[PDB]
């Protein structure tokens, strides 16, 4: 748990040491090293490390204790999920026009970096994961399975990101391969404002890589066979938790304090399909629906304030607090159907310290 | 060869079919399908397919035969390289502010798409490769090596792309002033750095951004699938020939940027204005007068018609064409000469054939 945070250097340096065997001039290696060490440090560190820790804990509680070389393998997987979260966040911040991430400037904003490097850096971070899993796990029998779990969890995440970005776009309300001139002014589409669609989005963009992936990694490494019916249970629990997690993320966007979140709220002006939007829309008068349509999704101070004051008016805080409690019970109740004391504990623990 | 282009549908749909197993609402499935089918068609089609055909041919001419299900596995690897080329290109065109690719608008320029979709679409195209390799090769014994070969060739391409993109940047000149993590405000106005204008640095760059994925990768794919063991000393010879061919390929690409005709190349030149370390730039710089050096420093790397014209009219004054022609002939011989030290008639044949049709295709 604090052992985890100590190993970071080792995994970071094992990758950087791969790059350094490349066939390059020495001065050029020096530059590569400088740049990519900062890419890792700036983007991998400063998080809560929930996903990484969940790998460690699942591994430990499925087993009956664990030598130092086994911890090396588990910690690798833990740091691989964190590297994945780093990549996802660097990409998300490009897509959502981020300002601040973990209390500092978004990577893509930096004048030495820009969008062109940040795009290139994401794919690098992504691929570094698989090189690290090779270095430390190429000889484990769970090897192929672990790498399929990263690959599939990623694919789902990309699909959710696509939905999150396009769900309101004209695409969805044929793609014009001749239009490069006429930009789509963002509007909300009333038909897509429902929980069914929301759940589709958040389960894919969040649930698989934040929950399913770390848990499965621990399980795979501890040697639970891929065919055990437990995996399907863990998948369902993961969906519940991801939905729980993302709804809380949505709530923080409006109601959180950015000095504590480390990031600036932006869902309203970015025209996002969020929980607060859906809830308000389900609750509000017909004129207030018209007001939302006219005001949502505009980078414009008075507009955002109207949507804000609607969230207060319809008591979205209170409705969240009320969602949080029902969903927590529903999750706990699914957890108790696992029939595995070790995993059930870790998931209950996770639930407590998730925020 | 035309068998290869026929198989495309099968691999595209195999992946599309996988997406369509996802737990989503039926109408959302319909939208996903329609978007991602176009993603693949728009970007995977219309190329010369050199890298893909190189896999097919290597597969064939190591072997002495091959049934329809062995070919299905090879064709898959062939299309996977073409998917990889599609992804690299969508990403390149973002990085290089492209206008035109294969005679149409770059994917990222489309108003239905934009940068935020194209970036997401690249990782998608990337991962689709590994899903395809799993569908068709999960039981082959060469499986784990194949996916390592993609992974590693990709890593080298990315590093090449970083150098291609940063080699003249303050990052690399100042080099002793660290990356300022507090500057989002003051944008680096781009200038060339004279210390980097040499072939050694060039070769570093083009070997990584071009040679590994365009030559090493497809060849090693065919070889791994046909059954040559990963320890055979021929791989290291194939590596060295790949370096030579990639160098040779990129220098030609650089030549096309300035001297090509864009209705034939399918893309608009942009190296001078994007501040790229190119072969023409280095040749000129090695030949030209001292005042002409200064003129290059002032004018190179500005999106600015008069400035471009200056550089371009320098390339014409020092006759960079001729110099290219003279490079092309010497490098070709150097490559033929290496190919003949393979001691493998099939591969040697395929590489010599590749050399003939590299710029023309088919
Ligand atoms: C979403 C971010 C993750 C994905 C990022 C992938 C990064 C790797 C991109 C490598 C592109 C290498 N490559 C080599 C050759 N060119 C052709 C062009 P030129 O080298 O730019 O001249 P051309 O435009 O002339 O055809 C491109
Ligand atoms: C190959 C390079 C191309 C990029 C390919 C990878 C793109 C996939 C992006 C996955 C990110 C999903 N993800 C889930 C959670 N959030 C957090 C933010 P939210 O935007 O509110 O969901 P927040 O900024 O509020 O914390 C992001
Ligand atoms: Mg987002
Ligand atoms: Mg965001
Ligand atoms: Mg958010
Ligand atoms: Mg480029
Ligand atoms: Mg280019
Ligand atoms: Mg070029």
């Amino acid at each position: 748990l604090a052992f985890f945070r100590n190993m970071y250097d080792k995994y970071r340096d094992a990758f950087l040491s791969h790059l350094n065997e490349y066939s390059l001039e020495e001065e050029i290696k020096e530059h590569i090293s400088k740049y990519y060490k900062l890419l890792f440090d700036y983007n991998c560190l400063g998080g809560k490390n929930n996903r990484g820790i969940l790998v460690i804990l699942i591994y430990e509680y499925v087993k009956n204790r664990i030598n130092s070389s086994e911890w090396e393998k588990a910690a690798c997987l833990a740091w691989c999920i964190e590297i994945l979260q780093a990549a996802f966040l660097v990409a998300d911040d490009i897509m959502d026009k981020g300002e601040m991430r973990r209390n500092k400037y978004c990577w893509y904003l930096l004048k030495d970096v820009e969008t062109k490097n940040a795009v290139n850096d994401v794919l690098l971070l992504y691929n570094s994961i698989y090189k690290l899993i090779e270095i430390y796990l190429r000889n484990e029998s769970c090897y192929v399975d672990v790498i399929a779990t990263f690959r599939d969890a990623t694919l789902k995440t990309i699909i959710g990101q696509h939905l999150d970005t396009n769900i309101f776009s004209d695409k969805y309300s044929e793609i014009d391969v001749n239009n490069i001139n006429v930009p789509e002014q963002p509007v909300i589409d009333i038909n897509m404002i429902n929980f069914g669609v929301y759940k589709n989005i958040v389960i894919h963009k969040t649930a698989y890589y934040s929950f399913f992936l770390p848990i499965v990694c621990g399980m795979l490494l501890a040697g639970i066979a891929v065919d055990n019916l437990i995996y399907k249970k863990i998948e369902d629990i993961s969906m519940l938790m991801g939905e729980y997690f993302q709804i809380h993320d949505d709530y923080l966007d409006i109601f959180g304090d950015s000095t504590k979140t480390g990031k600036v709220g932006s869902d309203i002006q970015n025209n996002k399909l969020t929980w607060p939007l859906i809830k308000t829309f389900e609750l509000c008068s017909e004129p207030d629906k018209i007001k939302i349509v006219k005001n949502y999704g505009k980078n414009n101070l008075a507009c955002v304030k109207v949507i804000d004051s609607l969230y207060e008016q319809y008591k979205i805080r209170k409705h969240y607090e009320s969602y949080e409690k029902a969903q927590k019970a529903k999750i706990l109740s699914a957890i108790n159907e696992l029939h595995h004391e070790g995993i059930e504990y870790v998931l209950k623990y996770l639930l407590e310290i998730l925020f």
